[PDB]
């Protein structure tokens, strides 16, 4: 056996976290830098019924469609990926999602964030280095779209930075 790397597959990186417990025993799961099946998820399963945190950063993903239902997942990190929209699949899979980090994505329009209106629980969002952040008054154009949202790019609805002791 050997440690995970930027050449390891997502199903194989999921196996490296499952070496010690069942997927139903996992609260916090990290799958960063692993390889996807051409921008679709390969190994993730609905047995993660107790998962509250998921990280899939710099895996280079393009589509959220292969996500399982995760009824406890409050926090998802999908940064440094190739995703360009389709976030209505997050609204059905993750019905009480509070934190959604989408930095470095191919998000180009406020209309890519439109299906996040469904998630009445969504409290924090990140869009650092996204094309949608080049728009005129973009930060207000996200908050007017998603009136339930409290944080955008680590700052709040009042344009003040998040606390170090909380914001989790």
């Amino acid at each position: 056996g050997s440690s995970g790397s930027s050449g390891m597959d997502m199903k194989r990186r999921i196996h490296l976290e499952l070496r010690n417990r069942t997927p139903a025993a996992v609260r916090e799961l990290v799958l960063d830098n692993c390889k996807s099946n051409d921008g679709k998820i390969e190994g993730l399963t609905a047995e993660f019924v107790n998962l509250e945190f998921l990280s899939l950063i710099n895996v280079g993903l393009i589509s959220v469609s292969n996500l399982p239902k995760l009824p406890k997942l409050k926090k998802l990190e999908l940064s440094e990926n190739r995703i360009f929209g389709g976030l209505d699949m997050l609204a059905e899979k993750l019905p009480n999602l509070t934190h959604l980090n989408l930095s470095g994505n191919k998000l180009k329009d406020i209309s890519t964030l439109e299906p996040l209106k469904k998630l009445e629980c969504l409290k924090s969002l990140d869009l650092f280095n996204c094309e949608v952040t080049n728009l005129n008054d973009y930060r207000e154009s996200v908050f007017k779209l998603l009136p339930q949202l409290t944080y955008l790019d680590g700052y709040d609805r009042e344009d003040q930075e998040a606390p170090d002791s909380d914001a989790e």
